[PDB]
């Protein structure tokens, strides 16, 4: 898939890379990690268990359009309606602005889905309100 990559954890490190890039790299039980490689609505086409957290890595994203934010907003909600948290990791200041400008954080509570690194978001799923 050229539009998203499944990431895994290099054991006993905070390093997260393509699950297919290295043998010892393993997905974390309970967590799906997806590196966004194209605008999210193209990866959304591919989207269309026992998973408690979905981490989206935004390190490769430089900006978002209104259509992406709406799409992301929808993904966050419909996962959340079944108790699954969608975390956003590695959003730049610009991407955060784009989310804000398109009223993604209309509910200030959604600010809690922002994490700096993938590892931060993994730790953030460890204990949290049900």
């Amino acid at each position: 898939s050229p539009s998203y990559t499944v990431l895994g954890q290099l054991p006993d490190t905070d390093v997260y890379i393509d699950i297919d890039a290295y043998e010892e790299v393993k997905e974390i039980p309970g967590i799906k990690i997806f590196q966004i490689n194209a605008p999210i609505y193209y990866a959304n086409s591919d989207l269309y268990e026992n998973i408690h957290t979905v981490i989206l890595d935004f390190t490769q994203v430089n900006f978002m359009d209104s259509v992406g934010v709406k799409t992301l907003a929808g993904i966050v909600k419909e996962y959340g309606d079944v108790g699954i948290y969608v975390y956003l990791a590695g959003c730049s200041a610009q991407v955060v602005n784009d989310l804000t400008s398109n009223r993604f954080f209309e509910n200030p509570a959604l600010k809690e889905l922002l994490f700096h690194s993938i590892h931060d978001a993994v730790l953030g799923s460890q204990v949290r309100e049900a």
